[PDB]
């Protein structure tokens, strides 16, 4: 059994994930900062009993790794997926958005992320692999976020950081992969099956990747 | 040119640095330079150039995270419109560079001073821009996803990759651009930010940075370009 780590697991996609690792027989560490109040994330615990455990915790919470681990205690992580997300400003207006709705955005999006899988990669599976949930409004090439352009930005900063992080390493230990889900409304169900291929065919690469939920590359 | 003509051309964050040696260079091509600074009277650099270029350089109380700032570029430039806008204004972020100890109000001023606060200028001045014109932003080589150099000063390369993202979205509003919009990388330059090993002067930079912009002007193309005038991959 695999053990797989789903930050921002309560709905749409991350429950997604969750319910298509449990399908293919992984252990589940499904962290929310509510898990009690989803309904979704309860019947996948029903339903999976111990292989499904949910865990309360928030990404921009200092503790959140350490509460992570001792969670954990010396299981090895073997895919750990970070779906941290939010859209910013409604208005998504550069005009507007101040310090603190910037905050918010750069370090639930970008930020938060790196700082928790760093905090937590000692524990994953060497040939494993760690993903972020992106976007394709993260690509320059594509340059297809105009009218989301805060959201693009901050998924684009996300790439950033770990294309950075993957230059602190001689050779990658574990592949990292950016993720772009598709426009789930798409099922959440396709969607997730498609990243649970993405992820596990990256799995003993050790490559950088940036892929949507059919496994095709997307320009930076 | 001919024809009388003499390009404005607005430099945010000229009191020093790049921004100082690109009001110089435009000066010495002719140009007629509004140089923004947060405080142009502390600056010996842009006192100096004034003394020299007299009314050709005006200096221009500003600040990039004031919101006001546009409306004093404006209410300084009159009718004029602006041929080259420059944002050269930017910060490092935090010394450490380590995302385990980035806090809230470093990643809003981080973010805000490096991405949104030149959009939110260059937007609210786009009006006054001659078509044909060139609106251009100092990025970086640590902004590109595909050189992935960001390692060395990895909150600073967010920040810039933000900034490329943001003005690939402007552009992308835009059935035909009106005027050229530019990514700057100005190589590694010596300045307080780049230091002493820094392998460029101020000077070949902005010679340099001053060749590309006028390169791209009446193109009215997205470019992210070096101080070379070489693209560089997204
Ligand atoms: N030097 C390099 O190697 C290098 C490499 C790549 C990119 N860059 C970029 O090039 C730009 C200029 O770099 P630099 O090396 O010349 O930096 P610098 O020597 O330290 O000068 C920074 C300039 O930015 C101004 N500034 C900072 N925040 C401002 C704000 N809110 N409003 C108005 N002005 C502000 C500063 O004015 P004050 O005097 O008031 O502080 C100063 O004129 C920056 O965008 C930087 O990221 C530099
Ligand atoms: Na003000």
């Amino acid at each position: 059994m695999h053990n797989v780590l789903i930050v921002g697991a309560s709905r749409g996609i991350g429950l997604g994930l969750a319910d298509a690792f449990l399908q293919r027989g992984a252990q589940v560490f499904a962290v929310a900062r509510r898990p009690q109040g989803s309904p979704g994330l309860q019947a996948l615990a029903e339903r999976a009993g111990e292989r499904l455990q949910a865990v309360t915790g928030d990404l921009n919470q200092h503790d959140c790794a350490e509460r992570i681990g001792e969670m954990l205690g010396e299981r090895r992580i073997d895919r750990l997926i970070v779906n941290a997300g939010i859209y910013g400003p409604q208005q998504q207006d550069v005009a507007e958005i101040d310090a603190e709705q910037t905050a918010q955005l750069f370090l639930t999006n970008a930020i938060a992320p790196l700082r928790l899988a760093r905090a937590l990669s000692g524990r994953v599976s060497r040939g494993g692999v760690v993903a972020f949930m992106s976007s394709q409004m993260a690509s320059l090439a594509l340059g297809l976020s105009a009218t989301m352009p805060l959201y693009g930005a901050s998924k684009a900063a996300l790439n950033s950081l770990v294309r950075s992080w993957e230059g602190e390493f001689e050779e990658l230990p574990f592949s990292l992969l950016l993720l772009h889900p598709g426009w789930v409304r798409l099922s959440v169900e396709e969607s997730a099956a498609g990243l649970v291929a993405a992820v596990e065919d990256a799995a003993g690469v050790n490559a950088c990747r940036f892929v949507d939920y059919r496994n095709q590359p997307l320009p930076w």
